[PDB]
């Protein structure tokens, strides 16, 4: 009963479907690793180190995880880094798999098994009842398409079905805008929600479940990844607490040339309609609240590179005592001091509106992360001095990505040059396959 | 033309004089060594290492700078440990003697030789023009009675006598509620605000002049000590932004029994009188508003004490590389991070408000001190290598109070002993003497 094909609904809902259509606006992608070479140091030994971009338009959630390094270059379905799992959050195709062959059929196996039958883009499905009668009418019918971000919202003690409008205004982005983790030998998504949403809840659960995500190539330390936690955090802000939605600001209600109103589906940023976003609830200019945004963008990137190079010492500084002969015994209590600070940074600006959603909660999180990060590095210093080592560790030329992708040992030319081989020869083959079983148009 | 009686103005202004007495009921006066022993080692060889209690009302101000440790048992006008400027923001009495003896002369002297002088309670010539004969008249008359303060708005580009009433409300608390030091030959009181009021430009300010305020006995630092910033972190925060004043908060307006409007004197927590101070731009029940100014101070708290626990082990640290041997240009480096962190530690939670006033701001500093104390410890780890030392350094027991102020090598029986003959002797003595001059009763 999915409809994943997305101009099925143009007829019927033109303002919603136009303006779905325009996030294809909305196409500058930015380098993070570039802007941050920083980032490669800390997730050395995970796939970010070799590709991470900042978010764009929802219209290129599948190019966009189609050429991310990060999925590499499959040769067949079989093949390939990552699992199905990789697409849950990217198009309603998802949902499609998900009722034709269950949960756990969807989740079994790679990423490249899905790249013939995932091809639509993030769309009406993945938010919408689009099978009720209801929605023909015009009315929402909001869904949660994503099982497990059902059972995340009752985890929360949160139900959907018991949620009135304006909680479910949020919980449709909280099916994708979460932090989560893959669990079990499917690698299903599971938002890690059990303990609470707050860093330390999740610290604790993961700490409890002994998970980690990858082993940091440096200091062989158990890390922890997080992942955009817009639901998270926007709960624990000052908006959320007063249940501001996503939609008040990233989707207004605004009026077509008829003046009949409608929800705008061109999903961005709010400061692009200012007088349909903040200014619905603030007396206040838009340059005077853009001018207090930019500042605690600036107070938390500030803190967030001075946690970052704390970081990076300590992982360098941790590999010199790795070097050194130090025991798995000796480089426990500081892996454990470099994980938990790692994971508070991680977790406290993962999220590219944490300064705008809940920029004190960000800054907390930063300033535990450096209490760790501070005892990492007072740790190792000690460790060190027990090998003979009493000066500074001389860190690499880290100035640039490429420095410091070279220097945790990737070949770029190489990696960059078998995923544009994929992208030129695979991907067409895909569409192709779609289209003639008519997944796609 | 000053009339630090405030009694004077009781038959004219009855409304203001009777709110205004009674903060005496704002009489609990909360021991803060004793809920945080740390800050008897981050202040070791200062006096608030002897005794430091939170606020009370107004009311207290002239018998808390008597009773508190910090000002001793000077046994003559030219004795005891402080300045005549710890007067300074405590009576009318310190405006009527700027009048009398010029600014310059106020400040010469020991803060025994006031005594005599300094005895009306915190009151109406501090905050007002009482001599103009509209205040007889019932228009408040807003003035600076203290020059230093005029001199500093002015340095921030706020000349009083050009402010708006709005600026000038916040601008008369603000001529105590801020950060200061002592300068010149004098002791002069004067704000640190040439440079601009952030914890960044006064850290650069005081390092430029190459001020300290003590040197910390344990790790010979020299230290920088912070007070009580409400102006400067107000100006920072959401409300300061929006010039939400001190008053709107702290002295509504409100009605007497023939239902006229006076502003409410009794200076204490706006909570007391949610109905007209936060009802009257906020829709939220006062138990939601104060759940998250309760949850601020928490997360502010929590922090706070991991920030004061890294310093604690630095100042210890410290202390172990002097006893080892190490030269005044090995601890430099060190001294500096100390210094620094601690600056922004101090400045960070000083006011007892800032979880409401500006709490990002708060947090904001305290990841800044975490980072400096980081390079502390790191620093010393290394420095204590060099001389042999591998193991982390032991602390005393620091449990309580008590304990901390022993181990710091305070004789808090003799100190406590000498201050209560001090209270119980020479108080009376200056009180009797300030009778018989017609400055008391
Ligand atoms: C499996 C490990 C993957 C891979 C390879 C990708 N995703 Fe996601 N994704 C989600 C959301 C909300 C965003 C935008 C917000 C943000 O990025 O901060 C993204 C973004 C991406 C991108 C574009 C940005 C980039 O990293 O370069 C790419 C290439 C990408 N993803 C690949 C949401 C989710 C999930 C919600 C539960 C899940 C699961 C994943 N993504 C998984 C993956
Ligand atoms: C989540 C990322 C969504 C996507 C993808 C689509 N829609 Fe949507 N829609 C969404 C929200 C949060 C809302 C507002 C609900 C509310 O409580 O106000 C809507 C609204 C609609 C409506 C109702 C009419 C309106 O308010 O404009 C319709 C008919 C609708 N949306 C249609 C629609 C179509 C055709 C989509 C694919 C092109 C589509 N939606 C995607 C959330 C999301
Ligand atoms: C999973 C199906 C998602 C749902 C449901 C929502 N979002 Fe999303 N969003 C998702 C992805 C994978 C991306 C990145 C796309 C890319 O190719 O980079 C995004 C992006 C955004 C953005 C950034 C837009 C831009 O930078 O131009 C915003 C502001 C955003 N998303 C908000 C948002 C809102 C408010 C949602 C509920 C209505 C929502 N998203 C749902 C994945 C998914
Ligand atoms: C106003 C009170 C908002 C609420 C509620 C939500 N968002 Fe937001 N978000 C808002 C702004 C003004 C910005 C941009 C800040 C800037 O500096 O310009 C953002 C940012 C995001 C992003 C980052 C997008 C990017 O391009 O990097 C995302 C992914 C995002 N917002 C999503 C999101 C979600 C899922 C929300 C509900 C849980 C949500 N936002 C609420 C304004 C507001
Ligand atoms: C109503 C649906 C709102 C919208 C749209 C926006 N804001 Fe908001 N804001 C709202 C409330 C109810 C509050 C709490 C204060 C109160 O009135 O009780 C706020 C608060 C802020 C703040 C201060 C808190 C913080 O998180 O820093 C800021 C800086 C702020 N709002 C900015 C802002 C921006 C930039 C918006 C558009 C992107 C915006 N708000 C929308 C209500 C609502
Ligand atoms: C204005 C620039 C001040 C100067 C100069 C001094 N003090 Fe002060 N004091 C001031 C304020 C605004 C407050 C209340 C806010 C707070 O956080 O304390 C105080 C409080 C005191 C107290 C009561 C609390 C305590 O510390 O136990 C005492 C005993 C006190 N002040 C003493 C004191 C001394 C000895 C001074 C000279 C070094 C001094 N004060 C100067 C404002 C100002
Ligand atoms: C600062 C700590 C003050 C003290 C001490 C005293 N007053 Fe006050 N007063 C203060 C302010 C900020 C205001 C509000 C001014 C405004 O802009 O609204 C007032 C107000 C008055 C007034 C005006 C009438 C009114 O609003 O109630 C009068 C007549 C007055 N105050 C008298 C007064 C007396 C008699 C005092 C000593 C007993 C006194 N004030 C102390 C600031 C402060
Ligand atoms: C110097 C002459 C001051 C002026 C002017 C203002 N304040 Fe004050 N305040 C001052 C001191 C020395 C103290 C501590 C008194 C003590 O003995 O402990 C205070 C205290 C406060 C408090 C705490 C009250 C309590 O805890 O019960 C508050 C809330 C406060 N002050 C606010 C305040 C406001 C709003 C002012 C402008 C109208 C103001 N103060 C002026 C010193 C001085
Ligand atoms: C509302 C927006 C306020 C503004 C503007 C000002 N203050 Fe405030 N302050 C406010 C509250 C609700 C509280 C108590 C917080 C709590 O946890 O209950 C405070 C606290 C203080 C204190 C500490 C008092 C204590 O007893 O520890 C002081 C000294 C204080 N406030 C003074 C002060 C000054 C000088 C202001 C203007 C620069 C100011 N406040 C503004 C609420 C609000
Ligand atoms: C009008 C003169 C106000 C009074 C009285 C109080 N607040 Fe306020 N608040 C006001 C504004 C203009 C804003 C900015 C948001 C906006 O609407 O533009 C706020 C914001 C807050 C916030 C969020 C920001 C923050 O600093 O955390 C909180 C928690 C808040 N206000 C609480 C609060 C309390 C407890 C008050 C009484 C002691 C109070 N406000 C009074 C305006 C005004
Ligand atoms: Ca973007
Ligand atoms: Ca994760
Ligand atoms: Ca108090
Ligand atoms: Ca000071």
């Amino acid at each position: 009963t999915v409809e994943a094909k997305n101009e099925t609904f143009a007829p019927q809902h033109p303002d919603q479907y136009l303006s779905w259509k325009a996030t294809s606006e909305q196409s500058e992608r930015v380098d993070a690793l570039a802007e941050d070479p920083r980032l490669v140091i800390l997730w050395a030994g995970y796939p970010f180190s070799r590709d991470y971009n900042k978010p764009r338009g929802h219209a290129f959630a599948v190019t966009d995880v189609r050429e991310t390094l990060r999925t590499g270059a499959p040769k067949n379905a079989e093949d390939g880094p990552l699992p199905m799992a990789c697409w849950s959050c990217k198009s309603p195709d998802v949902a499609r798999l998900i009722q034709k062959d269950g949960e756990d059929g969807y989740f079994h196996g790679k990423w490249a098994r899905g790249g013939p039958e995932i091809v639509n883009n993030l769309g009406c499905a993945d938010c919408h009842n689009t099978a009720s009668p209801e929605f023909a009418k015009g009315k929402p019918e909001l869904t949660l398409s994503r099982p497990y971000a059902a059972r995340a919202m009752e985890a929360i003690g949160k139900p959907f079905e018991k949620a009135g409008r304006f909680d479910q205004q949020s919980m449709v982005c909280g099916q994708c805008h979460v932090e989560y983790y893959f669990d079990g030998k499917n690698k299903a998504v599971k938002f890690p929600w059990d303990d609470g949403m707050k860093v330390e809840n999740m610290e604790q659960y993961y700490d409890k479940i002994a998970f980690s995500d990858w082993t940091n190539s440096l200091s062989k330390t158990p890390m922890l990844k997080a992942q955009h936690p817009e639901y998270e955090t926007w709960t624990a802000g000052i908006h959320g607490k007063n249940n501001v939605t996503c939609i008040d600001c990233h989707m207004p209600k605004v009026q077509n040339a008829e003046g009949k109103l409608y929800t705008d589906h061109k999903i961005g940023n709010p400061f692009d309609n200012f007088a349909q976003t903040c200014a619905n609830c603030h007396t206040q200019d838009k340059a005077a609240l853009q001018k207090v945004v930019a500042e605690r963008k600036q107070s938390i990137n500030d803190l967030k590179i001075k946690v970052e190079d704390q970081l990076v010492h300590a992982h360098f500084e941790a590999k010199a005592a790795l070097d050194a002969g130090a025991t798995e015994a000796e480089m426990k209590p500081i892996q454990d001091d470099i994980r938990h600070a790692q994971w508070r940074w991680d977790l406290a600006i993962a999220s590219h509106g944490i300064h705008m959603h809940a920029p004190e909660e960000g800054l907390r999180m930063l300033g535990t992360a450096m209490d760790k990060a501070a005892d990492a590095r007072t740790k190792l210093a000690r460790l060190l001095a027990t090998k003979g080592i009493t000066h500074e560790i001389q860190i690499p030329d880290i100035s640039t990505k490429e420095k410091a992708q070279q220097a945790i040992g990737l070949n770029m030319e190489q990696i960059k040059a078998e995923k544009q081989d994929f992208i030129k020869t695979v991907i067409p083959q895909w569409e192709e396959q779609a289209r003639k079983n008519g997944l796609l148009s």
